[PDB]
């Protein structure tokens, strides 16, 4: 399966600026957006490996530098039950 | 009825984290995932006691080494009335 | 009337815990839960004051244990104006 | 036109006890209720001026035992406009 | 166009006040109220420029006495793309 | 592809300012608006890049003059990825 990578900020200027460096600094798929509320805003993207290390780190930056990152995490392998309660199918 | 465990996060990237490390580690049913404000969401798998200390004991260090743990419980044996009032059925 | 019976947590993961023991304390019904944003959910019980009051007792030992409490009260003889306007009814 | 009075506290449970000695206190209706977020959350009344302050005191003082208290409030004569945006009609 | 007159508060007894000193102290049609999470409330009204000021001043005094004034803002001749997109509209 | 401009702001009035200020510093549409909760709103703006950073420049000082700025942006180039998953187009 496509490896997952996730952004997280407090603030949606800075999720969309870091999906646009995400999508743009490696060959990622965003795939899905959730907000979960307290101003906490989530973006997903598939591809492989690599890919989503690259375009996380990217996209970790590019948040830093316009307002909160809350998290970043690369899943290389994740479970088929996660595409079933959250927004990381294609 | 089968056993319930639960963990508890602010911040949903530290959740899927949890929740992939909790079907990763035992046979349990990813049987919803519930946001209340506050950035705070939870994530609800059934399986027997074994399997459920399993899942929310690797869901919580998981969800520890990224982001914010709440809360991480099993109850063993959830009472019927709670399934009327809580998404923790199939 | 019925006496209500209500817990108030910050986290749904203590409430949830709360309600079960709520329901194994004493002979009271889980009637609604309810959430108000910034994290906060309350469980409503009915049941006869004494049968609440074990139970909302007990709840409020589960919930602190796992969770934030944020309050525990009973209502002997709930006006039946609050069954129009909150929850609390069957 | 009846006065109106107003209980916001964060927190439910306060609130619906605040209701409960409102309505027992005097002669009010309990006309609404709103939940705006942030765990804020408001209890509405209506009768005579007195009944209202009477009321509204005796919801305040039961709300300040059991939680927190944000607002107390009374409006005896509330503009006709109120109706349309506020849950205060009757 | 008409004027816009606003005022945001964090709870909303304080914005029924404030909405009420509104309407009360000059010819201004409240036209709607509007909650994004953390308590924040806001109410809306339009009326010619004069009556936006003398009613956002009423009301900001009014909220200030009872509770949390957030903002309180009159914008003259707002744009046309406004109404389009947030609540300000009759 | 038109550039997109965007403001986010801890409170509503501050984003209406900042929107009417953006709509009136440049040839730009004003094409969204976002709430995620904990009182954080932001508004979407379309044009060139010039355009975008000009309406952007003006909404930023006109926000905090009357509330609080949380993040302002320009993307000059923004993929097309965005606007699936973002309310950025029209």
């Amino acid at each position: 399966m496509e490896a997952l990578g996730m952004i997280e900020t407090r603030g949606l200027v800075a999720l969309i600026e870091a999906s646009d460096a995400m999508v743009k600094a490696a060959r990622v798929k965003l795939v899905g957006v959730k907000q979960i509320g307290g101003g906490l805003c989530t973006a997903m993207v598939r591809g492989d490996v690599a890919a989503c290390k690259a375009a996380t780190d990217a996209g970790a930056a590019a948040a830093q530098r316009i307002g909160e990152l809350v998290s970043v995490h690369v899943i290389p392998r994740p479970h088929g039950d996660l595409e079933e309660v959250f927004p990381i199918g294609l």
